[PDB]
């Protein structure tokens, strides 16, 4: 028998691991997403099954862009290789381009589901090995990413904190539990190469709880098959309250948890737009983000700056106020995008109840 050495975390570290390695939270993301997790197992989730879906909905998308087969015909192969559960009725066809990105999203979110299953594979160093680590550790040894509680003293913990209340909900107020400090290593190297490409800002990006573990194991990435209202880029928001609304919230006990990403993003060169472009791969030339601009902006003038590495960083401090340049623009609020993986570095992680 193999000794199980002691766990090593804090309770807010372990909590947060156990969160986001359980199997229920990722079987509550399926039977969210309507997927039959009885047909679709989590151990029986595979890479091939996951590329099946994406080559189902590519077929659905050129029919949608001859004498092939129907909208219905593609669709009932995509429910084929992808098992849903409405509540044992027939699934209903993918006929439109607001349809086919989410199911897109679908999978993106059950690929990144796979990932962090796979990531979990017993080695055969392992099974050799003659002691194992208590499973939370193993599980936060696997990310090879550093996280770091904070405590109400650190210097960047009121400048989040601020940043969190002001440009977030004013009535559903997300209530802050921790903050972490993100070090992902193997991210460094690449972010640090813009080190003569200012424009530096922390900015909010929120997702579900079954993606965490994949983003803190291999950063934020444009995967194929991504795609929104600003194209096939990185996504992030300056309000909290438009990063918040992809936070599903899993519910435990009173309460719900839910985790919020904040990055450091090198914009550089800005291009702004005011009317939606799902077909952008990149900005323009001769600039480094595009920056979909909103109604409201967090007032420029509480914008504060954190150090971090040697380099000044803009966090915005103030509520949301009008913006008259985009008073017309097709975008509530703002939306920044970069198109290159290398111009963000994860910095914190949020536990929101
Ligand atoms: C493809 C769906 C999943 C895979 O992780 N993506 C997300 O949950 C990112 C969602 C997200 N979208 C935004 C769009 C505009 C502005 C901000 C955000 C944001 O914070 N998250």
């Amino acid at each position: 028998m193999k000794r199980v050495q002691p766990c090593s975390l804090d309770p807010a570290t372990q909590k947060l691991i156990t969160n986001i390695f359980s199997k229920e939270m990722f079987k509550n993301t399926m039977a969210l997403m309507d997927l039959d997790v009885k047909k679709m197992p989590l151990g029986k989730l595979s890479k091939q099954q996951i590329a099946r879906g994406f080559e189902a909905l590519e077929a659905l998308e050129e029919a949608l862009k001859d004498g092939g087969q129907s909208l219905e015909e593609l669709s009932s192969h995509f429910y084929t290789v992808i098992p849903h559960n409405f509540g044992h009725s027939q699934p209903p066809p993918i006929n439109s381009p607001e349809l086919l990105q989410a199911k897109k999203d679908m999978l993106l979110v059950l690929a990144d589901i796979e990932l962090a299953q796979a990531l979990q594979a017993v080695s055969e160093q392992e099974k050799t090995v003659e002691e194992v680590p208590h499973p939370l550790d193993r599980d936060y040894q696997l990310l090879k990413c550093q996280l770091q509680l904070l405590d109400s003293g650190a210097p960047e913990y009121k400048v989040i904190q601020t940043y969190l209340e002001q440009t977030g909900s004013n009535h559903r107020c997300p209530t802050l539990q921790h903050i972490w400090k993100v070090n992902q290593e193997g991210e460094e190297d690449r972010f640090q190469a813009h080190s003569k490409l200012g424009n530096r800002k922390l900015l909010w990006h929120g997702t579900n709880m079954a993606v965490v573990a994949a983003i803190l194991t291999s950063g934020l990435r444009i995967m194929p098959h991504s795609g929104g209202r600003v194209g096939k880029g990185i996504y992030f928001a300056s309000e909290n309250s438009k990063s918040a609304g992809y936070v599903i919230g899993m519910k435990c006990g009173a309460h719900h948890v839910g985790y919020m990403f904040l990055g450091e993003v090198a914009l550089g060169r800005e291009h702004h737009i005011n009317t939606d472009n799902p077909s952008l791969k990149s900005p323009p030339p001769g600039f480094d983000s595009v920056i979909a601009r909103g109604h409201t902006e967090p007032d420029p003038t509480q914008d504060t700056e954190l150090e971090l590495d040697g380099q000044q960083v803009v966090v915005p401090q103030g509520q949301p106020v009008p913006c008259p340049e985009f008073s017309s623009s097709t975008f509530s609020q703002s939306e920044y995008l970069i198109y290159q993986e290398s111009q963000c570095r994860l910095r914190y992680l949020l536990e929101v109840h």
